[PDB]
């Protein structure tokens, strides 16, 4: 039917009362790829328009990595509504995950909970699948519409920062911006990368690896973090970036922590934790990264994200960009459209031009 309501009290409820969340994820992203979505209606004013990380961005509201994790349905994401997509994270070589079941919903939270582990076609599966859309893409994004390429490691690697490297050099070519993945839960000793002298490392080679790509596909480099650092993590992240001159942040992968209040019966399932509970941990982080960096390195605003005020409050906070996963688990395609909406009449009643205005407004006030 193409509406708000309609999914969030039917379709959606229905729809995961018969299938797993493992099960409606595969579904979902077929019928997505296949363009079978509801109306988009929403028409984004230049209100939503942004500009940075090089390039423009028709609206402010992406995908998160995760949800087309092998970039099979990067098309149907634009026509959901999206300002910009990112794919997968995707690693070297195929890799199959965890075993089943990996992933479950806390519906009392509106949160879920995953463990998957970094399923994924592989480097050279995703490379070819992209090809095939390179300059259909290339138009996208002159048309505002950018897409990012998230980029993980293998379970049995032994060089993680060769595996990355090895993602600048196949996938770089092919994306608008690049995110280094070191803030997966579900890798062992993956966040450990997040560390100073480890991230400087790893980070060096990647930027050497990026430069090194012809200008025309030299894509911006940016770091996706956890919502679960200390207060010194968060300061040599901040410092690392400035060093190193990275091009931006994603803050907030999943965390793995448990806030006191979660209801679901599946609350201590082992894995990242996202969606509601999640949302002002993750809007905290950007907050301070922001302060951290003096609001010169731009923030893709992650975790939780629901409405348009759940969006407005990660930009205020310092976010350019925002991004949301979960909150289309629960809710379906009509929730990209109503924060989209939500946003631009919260802006509006707010006094702000447009978006670019509202980005770090806490700061100033
Ligand atoms: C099932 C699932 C799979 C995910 N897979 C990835 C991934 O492969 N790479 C990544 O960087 N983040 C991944 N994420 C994290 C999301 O990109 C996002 O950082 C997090 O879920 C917070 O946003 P949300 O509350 O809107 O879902 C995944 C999240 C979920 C729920
Ligand atoms: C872990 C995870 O990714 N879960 C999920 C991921 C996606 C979806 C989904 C998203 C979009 C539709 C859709 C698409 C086109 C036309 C109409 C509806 C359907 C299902 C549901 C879940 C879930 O847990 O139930
Ligand atoms: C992904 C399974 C959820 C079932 C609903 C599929 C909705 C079809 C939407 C209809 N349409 C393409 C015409 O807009
Ligand atoms: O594949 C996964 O398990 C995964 C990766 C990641 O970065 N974040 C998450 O919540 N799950």
């Amino acid at each position: 039917t193409g509406d708000e309501r309609f999914y969030a009290e039917h379709l959606m409820p229905t729809l995961q009362g018969l299938l797993d969340p493992e099960s409606a994820h595969r579904l979902a992203v077929r019928f997505t790829s296949l363009g079978l979505l509801p109306r988009a209606r929403f028409q984004d004013s230049d209100m939503l328009e942004v500009r940075v990380l090089g390039h423009k961005f028709r609206n402010p509201v992406g995908i998160a990595a995760g949800f087309d994790k092998h970039g099979e349905a990067v098309d149907g994401l634009y026509k959901m509504g999206f300002g910009f997509v990112e794919i997968g994270s995707v690693t070297p070589k195929p890799q199959e995950g965890n075993p089943r079941p990996r992933v479950f919903r806390l519906p009392e939270d509106q949160a879920v909970i995953n463990r998957y582990g970094f399923n994924s076609h592989g480097l050279s599966v995703v490379e070819h699948r992209l090809r095939a859309r390179q300059q259909k893409q290339a138009k996208l994004t002159e048309d505002g519409l950018p897409l990012g390429v998230n980029l993980g490691k293998n379970k049995t690697s032994v060089d993680a920062a060769e595996d990355y490297a090895e993602g600048v050099r196949v996938l770089g070519p092919l994306a608008d911006y690049l995110v280094v993945n070191v803030s997966s839960p579900n890798t062992a000793g993956l966040r450990s990368l997040q560390g100073k002298a480890e991230l400087r490392r790893l980070l060096t080679k990647v930027l050497q690896e990026r430069d090194g790509l012809r200008r025309v596909h030299r894509p911006a480099v940016l770091v996706k973090i956890a919502p679960d650092l200390t207060s010194q993590d968060k300061e040599d992240i901040a410092s690392v970036v400035k060093e190193l001159g990275i091009d931006g942040l994603i803050v907030t992968n999943t965390t793995v922590s448990r806030p006191a209040g979660l209801q679901g019966a599946l609350r201590s399932e082992t894995g990242g934790l996202s969606g509601k509970p999640l949302r002002d941990l993750s809007t905290q982080t950007i907050r301070e990264m922001y302060a951290l960096t003096q609001g010169r390195v731009p923030i893709i605003g992650v975790g939780g994200v629901s409405s348009g005020q759940d969006a407005l409050e990660k930009i205020r906070a310092g976010a350019s960009l925002v991004q949301l996963y979960t909150a289309l688990t629960f809710w379906g395609p009509p929730v990209v459209g109503k924060v989209k909406r939500e946003l631009e009449a919260l802006l509006k009643e707010q006094g702000f031009g447009g978006v670019t205005d509202a980005i770090g407004a806490d700061h100033r006030r």
